[PDB]
């Protein structure tokens, strides 16, 4: 689902900054820029990415 | 974040029934029962479980 970065962090159970570090590592966003209610991610895409990195 | 089954489904990008099938496979719930706004899951626990399945 479409979520902002803080909501992504909450969903994953990580700090927000960890998501931004994940962006450095290839985590896709759906629409960009940065922290808070700016960068929008899709939960399903983040989970697929997450699962394909340490699974 | 504490979510119901339909919200877990939406987050993962699966049908609700896939979550119930995931429950058959060891997916932890935080508080149980069944479908819709009944069974409550934590997103971080579900993601950890999902990621540890097969990658």
């Amino acid at each position: 689902m479409n979520v902002n970065k803080k909501k992504l962090a909450e969903i994953f159970g990580c700090d927000v900054r960890t998501v931004t570090a994940w962006q450095s590592q290839g985590l896709p966003l759906v629409s960009g820029g940065g922290k808070g209610n700016e960068a929008v991610f899709d939960t399903a895409a983040a989970i697929s990415w997450y699962a394909e990195r340490d699974a």
